[PDB]
């Protein structure tokens, strides 16, 4: 079974664990990767009831299983804040615009 499901997309724990790893190892660095620069500041505009603080910062999970190195972002993303603990697991599919909707 999926531990988060963001539409099609199926993503273990373990995923999402790695992912926000690498992340949040950009982050400590001051350093960004792609067009969008991530991991990007997240100001959840959406509103989502995320129990750990802010600042949050949102970073590219992969369907394939390999980190972010730039390139396209698909559209899932891992948001964990400053004390690199995990806020949550979003996605723009199934989302109206550029919005979020949070992976079942
Ligand atoms: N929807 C949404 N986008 C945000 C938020 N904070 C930052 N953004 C960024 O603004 C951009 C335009 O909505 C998004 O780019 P993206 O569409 O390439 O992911 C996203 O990275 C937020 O809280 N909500
Ligand atoms: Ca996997």
């Amino acid at each position: 079974a999926c531990d988060y499901t963001c539409g099609s997309n199926c993503y273990s724990s373990s995923d999402v664990s790695t992912a926000q790893a690498a992340g949040y190892k950009l982050h400590e660095d001051g350093e960004t990767v792609g067009s969008n620069s991530y991991p990007a500041k997240y100001n959840n505009y959406e509103g989502f009831d995320f129990s750990v603080s802010s600042p949050y910062y949102e970073w590219p999970i992969l369907s394939s299983g390999d980190v972010y190195s730039g390139g396209s972002p698909g559209a899932d993303r891992v948001v964990f804040n400053e004390n690199n603990q995990l806020a949550g697991v979003i996605t723009h599919t199934g989302a109206s615009g550029n919005n979020f909707v949070e992976c079942t």
